[PDB]
C-alpha cells in the first residue's frame, strides 16, 4: 500500500495503518487535530499525532468505560465526565433510561466542536437535552460547583495537565465530596498488557485502593490501541453483581443492545491474569501532590 | 533507533520492532528462518518473515497451549505434538510430572535443528529422555502406528496458509485419523489463530465449528500475546467433560507441574474461556467446516 | 510528520515522502490512479503505486523527453505520442512554434480524463486546437493509417512491466511499424527507464541496443530526476544525423520554443549525452534485443 | 523484506534499505559507529545514524573527489586530506605514481581504527609507507606545521565543528599558505541536485570563487547518497584539460584502471545543468568567521 499513518506506541515499537484519505483538519491553540480515513480502523481521530478514537472499535472502549459503573449503581441519575471531548462517552451514558443529566467537562473547545461537526456517530448525543458541555479544567469545575453526582467518569489522557486528576489528594479531597451517597467513580487507566500495565494502570489501581473501600480493576483488548486497555471502578459501596444480574439490568436500563458488553464479558474483563493480579497486589506507588 | 524489524499483520497494518541485531539464519525449501535480537521483545524467531516466538512472551502462548489440556486430563502419560519444532511446547509438557513420553512430529528438520541449537530456553527439553523427535507429516505418522495418546497437541501454522498443514484441521482428519489415536479420556488441543474482536472470524471460529462436528465437548479460549499484536486462540476438544473450577485447576498445577506457571492460574483459564459477547455469538453461529 | 507516501524503488530500497493530503483518485481495469499532495515534491500523480509525475520536477523529464528530438529536426510539423496521457509531453511539444499537429495515443482513457481535469499545468495544452487525443493501442493506431510524422515520441511504461507496452519496444515494431511512419529526416525518441550506474542494465542498455539494430544514428542520454530517486534515460534514433553543438541547440531554442526552458539548454544536452565510462561501455557491449 | 535501516535524508524525505545483518559496532566519545550488511548497497558505514560510505558505490565518490585534482597538477608529490577517516580517499591518492606522501588528518581516532580493522577495501592503503595518519583538527594541524602541499583535499562533513573549514578566512589565511606554487585544492561540497544544491554546494563554490583565481565545480550521482553530489576544484593556475589529455594522464600516472572516471566523464561532470549553472552564478552567500 501507498499511503500510511505512522505512530510510535513506545520508543521501540511503531504501528502503521494504511490510509484512504485525510478527511478533515483543524487546530486549537492547544493541539493539532485530524480525522483520517484509515483502511484497518475506519475513521480515526488523531490529536497531536496520537490516535484517540477509531470508528471500528471505539464502541468497545466506551461500552467498557461507561456501562459497568452505571449498572452497579441502583439508580444513577446524574453523571459528570472529566474529559470525554469526542462525545462517545456521553453517547453511551445517554442510553441509560435512569439518566437525566450528563455534564461533559473538557478543556479544548475546538476539539469538542470538531467532533460535534465531524463524528457522525455522536450527532444525536450532542443534541440530547440532558447533555451539558462545559469548557473548563475538571478539577476547577468540580471545586467551583456544589452539585454532587451519582457517577463520575474519568475520560482524560493517561497521567502533564491531566496528572493531577489521578492523585490521592484529588480523589480524597475533591472528587469524593462531589459523589453522592452510594456513588461510583470509574476512570480509564491506561494500557493493561501483561507488561504494559505497570506504566500507569497498576499505579491508578493502587492510588484508588487508598481512598475507596471497594475497587474493581478490569480490562479489554482494543485493536486500534495496540494493547489491552484498563479501567478501574471505585465506590464506598460494594461492587458485586453476577453476570445474570448484569444482563437483567442491561435489558431493563439501557436502550438497544450493547455490541461488546454483556454480563459474562464483564466478569471475564474483571478477572485479570495471574501476573497482572499479583502485580496490582505488589504495587506500592501512589500518585500524590 | 535506525534498524527495524517490520511485519505486515494485515496488508493494511504494519508493526515495527527496533532491532539490536540479526543473530542467525537458516532455510529449508519449506521456509526461511531468522533469529533476531529485538528491543521490545528480546530474541525472536521469525519463519518466512512472520514472528513465531518472542523471548519476552512466548511463555504465554506455550502455557496456554499446553496446560489447560493436561490439567483437565486425570493422568496424562503420553502426548503427541503436531508441529512444535521450536521446542517450547515440549518444554511445557515436560514440566508435568505425570508425563512419561512426548512425541514431537514436525515436517521441517531444519527448524528443529536450528531451535535445538539456538533456543537455549529449550535445551533441557530437547535432551530429556522422555522426548522423541520424529520428522514426518503428522497425518502419515499417526496413521502409520497404532499407539494412542492421552493428549494430542496441534502446534501448526494456521489453515489459512493452506499448504501441508491445512489437512490437519479438517473434519475427516479429526474424525478418522486423530480421534482413533486418542486414549479413553483423551483431549485434543490446537492453536487456533487470531481471536480478536474482528480477527477471530478468519480461522478461530472455523476451527471451533469444525471441532464441534467431531467432539462432544469443545472449549475455545483466548489470551493476548503482545508480540503477536492480537488476542490469540486455542481450542480444547474431548469426548469426556472439560469443566473444572479455577481452584481444582490450581490444585492440579501445584500437584503436577514442576515450578510455578508465569501466566496461567485457574482463574486466568476461566477468564480465557469466557469469550466476549460478539465472539461467543460469532462462534455459536459459525457454519464453515474445514474439509479436503 | 505522521502521514507518508511510500514506494519500493527496488524490493530492497524504499523511498518515503511526507504527505499533506490524498487529493483525488480514479481507476480503470488497467491501473489505479491517485493524486497526492506531498511535502517534498508537491502534487504527485501515482499510477498503480508508482509515482509518475511530481509537480516540482516533472519539467525535467518532459523537457528531456521532448526538446532534444524536436531541436535536432530541421522543421518538425507533426508529432505522434505513444502514451503521454498525463498531458505534459503534449504541453512541451506545443511550445514549439513549428508544430501544426500533435497526436496523443494512449490506451487508458481514464488517465487522460483524470489528468485533463486535475493537472491544471496542462489545461492549455489539452485545449490547444493542434492536439488530437486518440484512445488506442499505438501499434494498431500507427498501422491503421498512412500518415507519417516528423517526430514520434515514446512515453510509455518500461518494457520490464511486460504488459501491453512491451511490443512497442521490439525490433520488429520499430522496423516494420514505426520507421515506415516517419517522414524524411524523422526522429524517434523514447523514454528508456532508469539510467543509474547499476540500474541502467535493466532496460536502458537493452532499449539502446534494440534501437541500434534499426536506426543508423542512436544517441542515449540521461538526467537526474529527484522524485524518481534515480538518473533517468531517453534515447534518440534517426536515419539522419543527430550531431548539433550546444550553441546551435541554444539558437534553435531561442528561435522555436515559446518561453525559456527551465532545465534544458544546449550544454545540458551535451552533458546528458555524455554518459559515464561504465555506462558507455555497458551500452556498447549490450547484446540483448527486444523481440516478440 | 523483514529488516530495514532507515535514514531521514531531509525533514520530509526518508530512505530505507533492506538489511542482511549488523556486522560490527563501536563507538568513540564522539559518535556511534556501525558497519551494516545491506542488500542494495553492500557493506555500509554508518556514523551517528548517517550513512557515510557504501561498498557498491564509494568508488564513485572517491574517484571523483581525488583524481581530477591530481590529474590537473603537473607533478603532485604530497597531499594533505582534511578528514578522510575511512581510508578510501588515501587509497585513491596512493594509486598515483607521482605521490610520495599522503597525510590523513581526522579528529576521531576510533573511527580510523574501526575502518582500518573492518574496511577490507582499504587494508593495503592503510599499510602503505607513504601514508601518515594524524589525529587532530585539520585547521590546527595545518596552522602548526610549515610543510606545504601540492594538493589539499577536503573530505570532511558538510558545513558544527567542520563549518569553520569552509570559510573565506580559513581558505585565504590558513589553507592557501600551505599550498605550494601551482597547488590545487579540492573539496567535497555536499548535495548538488537541481534543488538540493542551494543548501551548501552553491555557497562553497561562491566562497572559493572569492579566494582562488580558477574554480571548477562538478558533480555526479551517488546512488547510496540519494542525490547528485558535488565537488569543487580551486587553484591559482588554470584548470583546463581536454578529455583526451585527461585519459593520457590517467594511463601514465594512475596504477590500474579507474572504474568510474575517464576524461569524458569528467567533462560531463563539470558541465552543470542550466538551472544549477545559473544558480551558482547568482549565489551571494559567502561563509565567514
Ligand atoms: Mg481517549
Ligand atoms: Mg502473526
Ligand atoms: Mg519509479
Ligand atoms: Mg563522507
Amino acid at each position: 500500500k501507498s499511503c500510511w499513518y505512522e505512530e510510535e506506541i513506545e520508543e521501540n515499537l511503531r504501528w502503521c495503518f494504511a490510509l484512504n484519505s485525510i478527511l478533515h483538519t483543524g487546530a486549537s491553540q492547544y493541539q493539532d487535530i485530524a480525522l483520517l480515513d484509515t483502511k484497518p480502523f475506519g475513521k480515526a481521530l488523531v490529536l497531536d499525532g496520537k490516535l484517540q478514537s477509531a470508528e471500528t472499535d471505539e464502541f468497545i472502549y466506551h461500552e467498557c468505560l461507561v456501562h459497568p459503573a452505571l449498572l452497579h449503581h441502583p439508580m444513577p441519575k446524574n453523571v459528570f465526565i472529566m474529559g470525554g471531548g469526542e462525545g462517545s462517552t456521553a453517547r453511551e451514558l445517554l442510553r441509560h433510561k435512569t439518566i437525566d443529566k450528563v455534564v461533559m467537562c473538557d478543556i479544548d473547545e475546538e476539539v469538542v466542536e470538531f467532533c460535534k461537526s465531524y463524528l457522525v456517530v455522536n450527532k444525536e448525543a450532542f443534541h440530547d437535552s440532558r447533555l451539558e458541555v462545559v469548557i473548563n479544567d475538571a478539577k476547577a469545575e468540580l471545586e467551583g460547583k456544589e452539585e454532587k453526582y451519582d457517577v463520575i467518569v474519568g475520560d482524560l489522557a493517561d497521567p502533564g495537565p491531566c496528572y493531577k486528576l489521578y492523585t490521592k489528594d484529588f480523589y480524597e479531597l475533591t472528587l469524593k465530596p462531589k459523589l453522592k451517597k452510594g456513588g461510583i467513580f470509574v476512570t480509564q487507566a491506561g494500557p493493561a498488557g501483561i507488561f504494559s500495565h505497570t506504566e500507569v494502570f497498576s499505579c491508578i489501581y493502587n492510588t484508588l485502593r487508598q481512598v475507596f473501600k471497594y475497587v474493581v480493576p478490569y480490562s479489554a483488548h482494543i485493536p486500534s490501541y495496540a494493547d489491552i486497555w484498563g479501567w478501574v471502578l471505585a465506590s464506598d459501596s460494594p461492587l458485586d453483581l453476577s453476570a445474570e444480574e448484569l444482563d437483567i439490568r442491561m435489558r431493563q436500563r439501557i436502550i438497544e443492545e450493547n455490541r461488546y458488553l454483556d454480563g459474562k464479558t464483564f466478569v471475564s474483563s474483571s478477572t485479570l491474569s495471574k501476573a497482572v493480579r499479583n502485580s496490582l497486589n505488589n504495587e506500592t506507588h501512589v500518585y500524590t501532590e
